[PDB]
């Protein structure tokens, strides 16, 4: 296609099992499937939610700017323009 990798909530929510753990973090989508162990913090903490707004979780901990750039290195594509009129996504806080 010509657009980026705009993926929908349902699709991303399917990328959280078997051995594909995605997370949506801000207005973009990140594959961390080969970052699980590599993540300086762990797999489990990262796979805890998966395929949902982990933004709240990521922002709770805040993260250093290193992570904000390294995040871009994991950028597969973006959150579909569908759920963009309402970025608001009430989910688990933890
Ligand atoms: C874009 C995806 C992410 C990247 C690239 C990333 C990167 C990093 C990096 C570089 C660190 C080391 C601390 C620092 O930033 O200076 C870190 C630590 C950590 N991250 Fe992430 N992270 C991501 C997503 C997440 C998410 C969604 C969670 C929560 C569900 C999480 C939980 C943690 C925790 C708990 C630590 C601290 C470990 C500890 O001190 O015990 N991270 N992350």
């Amino acid at each position: 296609d010509k657009d980026v990798k705009y993926y929908t909530l349902e699709e991303i929510q399917k990328h959280k099992d078997s051995k594909s753990t995605w997370v949506i973090l801000h207005h973009k989508v990140y594959d961390l499937t080969k970052f699980l162990e590599e993540h300086p913090g762990g797999e489990e903490v990262l796979r805890e939610q998966a395929g949902g707004d982990a933004t709240e979780n990521f922002e709770d901990v805040g993260h250093s700017t290193d992570a904000r750039e390294l995040s871009k290195t994991y950028i597969i594509g973006e959150l579909h323009p569908d759920d963009r009129s309402k970025i608001a996504k009430p989910s688990e806080t933890l």
